[PDB]
């Protein structure tokens, strides 16, 4: 019934029993484990709301008290006449914290207490969510002493449309299809990028042209807003010693802000509340500049290097790959703009596994995405067992708005 | 659509179904609530078991339905009926040898699975007998450096009597000997075995690399201690192509990677005694064995020659250590003409090895966690591969350490 998790570096025992607050499924049977797959294939409502409220009143040290019997009924009251409620600024401060926390990808949760949340439920049109947005990116810039930061927009509502923000992240750039196949840019980009054009944007021709957002307001068609250059701080990459990799003219923007996820918080649902915190290296070192599908730097730097790219014996992918994520931290560090590494990380997260052992029995955590792209076992994460189960408040993906 | 696991690739966009899953007859750790697939270790049943290992052998030569395939299946019922157990004819061992390969999720070799030298040592009575199959085995597969694999199959667990086993967990091991000081030199992992080792009158050695002997064990026998004779065990000193002092170091690694305490078990029938082994794929030894904090721990050693600054994690020390140490365990083997692939190589087969299953059997049940090698992960195709993991039989498992 409770897992036994094992650490095969320290041979460290524990048992997750939090995994039993669990109240939604996920891709596994006993027939087959889908662990690594990354997308999955009134009374409700009214379980999950007091589920919450609980949870809240529980935080704050006051279960059972007079506040927290006459706040159930409050969402009891407004359920059962409308069918749906509505959450109180601090609970959706606390909810927004939990779903963090309660992210099984996120390496970074050891960070999870510290979130600045900024309520934008009364938000009317597309042009009211670009001003949130940009003093989010503001805020949570900070001129590169990066904070952590969520803007929440309106719940979803019955028969009505969604508030959403098109793109995947706030800063993103273009990926041009080229007529010879290719692409130009970030190739993760290119239904985005056309959408932008299809709305009207001037594009450019760049490998690092920064989108404009395309928001969109309840049942209307999406509206195209660029964002003041100004506002976008961007690290040009160098490397410590390799004089030459300037030239290379790579760069990449200092915030990773998610804007496509939904947020779950007592049954009520957030389809507009991008996020930030900060980059960990790998993801911009490893993963966008070098995976194959993404800018696929590899093989230029290689070469640069003047590495033996016959054979796959030579390691020169390995090598080439380190020397790109030396480079990013190298440039972040000089650029003044918070990072961090990999190693780093971990580190931090396996404190995170040991605080929340202590303080609820457990942490949920998918294996695959908690280990870095490069250097896996050389992270303590990688011996490391982990159990992943789903806990709300949550975060979680939902079908793109076209 | 299809009402099987849809399964895609990242990298390319390209989709399949996995409908070789719903063969599975035997639960995984994993259920709705929670899925526990980074975990190391998470009469009437017999004749079950047997007649669905026949119905594979009888369907794999294309005689399903058969008056063969009928016979068979009466055969092992009666012989069943009569001695609680029953016995394969030696094609039908081959066979389930190779399909336990085949289906083994945690390996990331088997596009060779079709290749396998299947020894059959269903005769062996004596502890001395097995190690004489165990050199022979060695001898065959090592090929002074032409590595085969091969499998070399024992007495299955018979009714009452005692189990036939290797104690140790590979046919060559380093020892590993516990300091005052709490330290340990040598191969950490094999504390237990080495101490087990001299509690049986081996009188130990005091290297970092002293191959250790074998405790075999025949039925319901005490294990009895045999010392692998050293010309027979293969052994490649490391160097590095640029880095001349690398050799100074004193590294070495043996050829032979043979797994010999893992459970063979086809159509029911359990043989507790089944070594097998291939080839090496470089990270094993480059990274885990040489690497691992628990293991050799050789990272701090190898960046303070390349005088790295080991001060702060941001200098990616560790990073650019592992690579020259993986680098240097390629070198040497190739130098050595000994066969090892890289884990480029060896994740672009198994690549290929998804491919061709998909088109034999409709899927091929990996385990992700596994497959993916401990450095550059994301570099390696199998990173943007998703993958389903489940349980088919004939297979290999782990199984208690006999003492
Ligand atoms: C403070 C610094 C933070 C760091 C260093 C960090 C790091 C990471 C990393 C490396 C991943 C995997 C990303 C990928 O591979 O694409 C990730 C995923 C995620 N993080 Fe964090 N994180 C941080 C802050 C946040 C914040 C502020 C939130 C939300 C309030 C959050 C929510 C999540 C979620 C939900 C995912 C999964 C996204 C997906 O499935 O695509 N993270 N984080
Ligand atoms: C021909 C070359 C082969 C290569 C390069 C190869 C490579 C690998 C690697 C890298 C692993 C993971 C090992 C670890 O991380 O400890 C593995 C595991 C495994 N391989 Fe293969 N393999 C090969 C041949 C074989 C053969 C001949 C068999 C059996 C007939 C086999 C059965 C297995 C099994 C059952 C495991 C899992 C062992 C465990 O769970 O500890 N492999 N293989
Ligand atoms: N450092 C962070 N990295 C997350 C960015 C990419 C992630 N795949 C989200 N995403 O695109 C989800 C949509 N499929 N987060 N952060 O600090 O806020
Ligand atoms: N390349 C190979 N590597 C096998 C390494 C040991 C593995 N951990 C099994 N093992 O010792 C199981 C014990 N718990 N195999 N081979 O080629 O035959
Ligand atoms: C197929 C596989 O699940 C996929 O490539 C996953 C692996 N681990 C990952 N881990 C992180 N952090 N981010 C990712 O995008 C992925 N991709
Ligand atoms: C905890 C975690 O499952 C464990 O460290 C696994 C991860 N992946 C692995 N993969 C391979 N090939 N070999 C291993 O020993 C491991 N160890
Ligand atoms: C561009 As080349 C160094
Ligand atoms: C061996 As030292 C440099
Ligand atoms: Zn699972």
């Amino acid at each position: 019934k409770f897992p036994r998790v094992k650490n095969w570096e320290l041979g460290s025992i524990t048992y997750d029993t939090l995994c039993a607050q669990s109240q939604q499924d996920g891709p596994c049977t006993p027939r087959r484990c889908l662990g690594s797959l990354v997308l999955p294939r009134a009374e409700q409502l009214l379980s999950q709301a007091r589920d919450f409220i609980n949870q809240y009143y529980s935080s704050i040290k006051r279960s059972g008290s007079q506040a927290h019997e006459e706040r159930l009924q409050e969402v009891e009251a407004e359920v059962a006449s409308t069918g749906t409620y509505h959450l109180r600024e601090s609970e959706l401060v606390f909810g927004a914290k939990q779903a963090w926390r309660n992210a099984p990808r996120c390496v970074g949760r050891i960070q999870w207490g510290k979130l600045q949340v900024f309520d934008a439920r009364d938000c009317s049109s597309a042009q009211e969510m670009f001003t949130y947005i940009c003093n989010h990116i503001k805020y949570a810039t900070n001129r590169g002493n990066l904070r952590s930061a969520i803007t929440v927009f309106p719940q979803r509502a019955p028969g009505r449309g969604d508030f959403r923000i098109w793109n995947s992240q706030l800063v993103r750039y273009a990926g041009y299809r080229q007529q010879d196949g290719s692409v130009r840019g970030d190739p993760a980009n290119v239904e985005i990028t056309e959408l932008c054009i299809q709305h009207g944007w001037t594009p450019g021709n760049g490998r690092f042209d920064v989108l404009p957002l395309l928001l969109q307001a309840p049942d209307e068609a999406p509206e195209l807003f660029v964002l003041p250059p100004e506002l976008v701080l961007e690290v040009p990459l160098e490397h410590p010693t390799l004089e030459w990799f300037a030239a290379l003219g790579l760069r990449w923007y200092a915030l990773p802000a998610v804007s496509n996820m939904l947020l779950e918080i007592g049954g009520l649902e957030f389809s507009a509340a991008p996020f930030s915190g900060w980059y960990m290296s790998t993801e911009i070192g490893t993963r966008n500049l070098c995976d194959p599908h993404r800018y696929n730097i590899l093989e230029d730097v290689a070469v640069c290097m003047d590495l033996d790219t016959r054979t796959t014996s030579s390691l020169w992918k390995d090598k080439a790959a380190v020397e790109i994520n030396l480079a990013v931290l190298h440039s972040f560090q000089l650029a003044k703009v918070t990072i961090v590494d990999h190693h780093a990380a971990t580190v931090s997260f396996m404190k995170h596994l040991d605080n929340e052992q202590k303080a609820r029995g457990g942490c949920p955590a998918d294996w695959a995405w908690i280990v870095p792209p490069i250097s896996g076992s050389l992270t303590p994460v990688f011996h490391q067992e982990m159990v992943n189960y789903i806990l709300s408040p949550a975060f979680r993906y939902q079908p793109d708005p076209w």
